[PDB]
């Protein structure tokens, strides 16, 4: 029964979610970062429906 730990912001850019800002959800890392938060297109936000998080890729495979 580990003590556990509080959660953190989403954008790997050390910044919590912002409805003003748009995100792309880690297909496998269930997380959201401002488009540029990870260095992505703006459109990558809209024309997207299979985008994956960058932290996810680390978990994807070795």
């Amino acid at each position: 029964g580990p003590l556990g730990s509080d959660t953190k912001l989403y954008c790997i850019c050390k910044t919590p979610y912002d409805e003003s800002k748009f995100y792309i959800g880690c297909d496998r890392c269930q997380n959201w970062y401002h488009g540029r938060c990870v260095g992505i297109l703006q459109s990558e936000a809209e024309l997207i429906d299979e985008y994956v998080c960058p932290q996810c890729q680390s978990t994807e495979d070795a």
